[PDB]
């Protein structure tokens, strides 16, 4: 397992996670959409480690991703119409969507 790659993609994640939690803390919605469309780009990174020596398709770190731009449509969708009420469900689902990436990225399975 290339850890190195991972381990440098993992210390730009921490820190991109690091400087939108301050902010994010506060509730800060219409700043949470701005760190929202930067760190979609990191995702990319950790795909080219997903995509890494397996003994089947590409599809596991393909979908991984994709799940995650099918909801950064819903979420902007929700800022649009001012569906606060999808924001809970966009929030929980944001957060539950990058902590999926770090079970591949460690691996303890």
């Amino acid at each position: 397992s290339e850890f190195e790659k991972l381990r440098q993609t993992g210390d730009e994640l921490v820190q991109a996670e690091q400087r939108l939690r301050e902010i994010f803390d506060k509730g800060d919605d219409d700043s949470l959409e701005q760190v929202l469309e930067e760190i979609e780009e990191l995702i990319q990174k950790h795909r080219q480690l997903f995509d890494n020596r397996q003994e089947a398709a590409d599809t596991e770190a393909a979908k991984q991703g994709d799940q995650w731009v099918q909801l950064k449509q819903r979420f902007r969708e929700a800022i649009d119409k001012g569906d606060k009420d999808s924001l809970e469900q966009l929030l929980e689902e944001l957060e539950q969507a990058l902590q999926k990436i770090r079970e591949l990225a460690e691996k303890k399975n």
